[PDB]
């Protein structure tokens, strides 16, 4: 129960298990970035299909932070599982159930998810709650020219298509 | 106009409305992680098709930060809308128009986007501007062994496929 | 070799080039959020197919941070290249090779990746290593009501489908 001096600053996350039959989300290994979310339900996804899957939890992301729902890498490579809105963006004011928009990006093999499978991971990070300052031009804001300028969308090269 | 003591530290984001006919991006609710980006154009996406869509804004993400373009959850589940390069990564030096690489992941129904629809959200976060230190092995860097080791890509289990 | 007073706080990332024939990952422009990852191999992706591609590097993300593998925007729009598990989540304890789960989201044109192409970018950010506090209800935790409440999944509108 002792908070190591190292962890004095670590953030608490209130969580409600809407489905008490599932374990609390946990990190697979010390230092892992996210806690794994469970599926509360059985669902089968044919190739190309998506589903909105309940995780059985609600959280209270602190004000000034964001929760982020990321796909797991193993299911992504092994069976083509993804998340339509990845990274899913959990707002600090949200008090509903976290759901995951799973999608089967494999062309031929269905994906079967069972209740209690670990289907995604939840990260928590600080976010800047931006105050927009509208300007007529970045010059007017007295901003210096930058190296990148308006270069984007492959401008630096690195593939034959670019 | 008073900055609450709580918000003293909040980050300003210079923004140019390249399309002045669109509202400034805004947070839907207090504490929300992102501001919603508008489409500056009408575009129809057949199943499987993608488009590079103008948002009508340019921003100056502060040095030491990153802008992040995330899909909205409702369009993702309701109509299969996604973003090919999600999360889109807006560099601090970028001064061009923010564009969104929308894609229709539904197998059968086209997606119609109208000018003035909210099609994505923009977050701003700090980023570590990494100094790489090349080493011959993590041992040489005197790094301690870790629990995870070289485990990845589903190593912790949690689905029948893994 | 002088660390500018401005960069005193900048984070070092230990890296092993498992494939020494590839350049170290680098930022395309000052201030860019990520370093570009190379492919260590040649791979051809037919429409809809995915592959697990080696980058030739291993890193040691600091404890309290996360590495994030993001797609590049140019390949995403030009040829439909994406990443199945985007954003890929590199844990601080991981000492294996970084791999990228590339996928071809174009319906008709194959994507050819050559060894030495820049196929993704790696960001490093702080992460909150969450301590979960289970509560019976957010009321019990004495949390105030929020504007958003349980609204999600398009609740704020902004498209005809919502
Ligand atoms: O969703 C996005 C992503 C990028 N961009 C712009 C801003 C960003 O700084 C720039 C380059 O983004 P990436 O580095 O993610 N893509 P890529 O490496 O292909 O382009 P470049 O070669 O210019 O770095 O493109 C957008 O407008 N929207
Ligand atoms: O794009 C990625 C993502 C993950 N990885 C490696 C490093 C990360 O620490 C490890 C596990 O990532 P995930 O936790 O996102 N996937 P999963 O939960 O399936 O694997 P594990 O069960 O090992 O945690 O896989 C990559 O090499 N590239
Ligand atoms: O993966 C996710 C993403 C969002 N959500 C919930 C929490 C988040 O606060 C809420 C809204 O998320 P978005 O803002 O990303 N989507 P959208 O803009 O469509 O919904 P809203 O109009 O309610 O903001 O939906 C999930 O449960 N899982
Ligand atoms: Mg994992
Ligand atoms: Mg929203
Ligand atoms: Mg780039």
């Amino acid at each position: 129960g002792l908070v190591p001096r190292g962890s004095h600053m670590s953030t608490t996350l209130a969580i409600v298990r809407l489905d008490p039959g599932l374990p609390l989300p946990s990190r697979a290994h010390d230092g892992d970035a996210g806690v794994d979310l469970y599926s509360a339900e059985d669902v089968e996804l044919a190739p190309g299909r998506r589903a909105l899957v309940r995780t059985g939890v609600a959280v209270a992301v602190p004000f000034g932070m964001v929760g982020l729902v990321h796909p797991r890498s193993g299911l992504a490579t092994r069976v083509g599982l993804s998340i339509v809105n990845s990274p899913g963006t959990i707002d600090a004011g949200y008090r509903g159930e976290i759901k995951v928009a799973l999608i089967n990006l494999d062309p031929a093999a269905p994906i079967v998810v069972h209740r209690g499978d670990r289907i995604a991971q939840l990260l928590v990070q600080r976010v800047e709650l931006v105050e927009l300052v509208e300007v007529s031009s970045f010059d007017e804001a007295g901003l210096a020219s930058t190296s990148r300028g308006d270069g984007g969308w492959g401008s630096s090269g690195g593939h034959a298509s670019l």
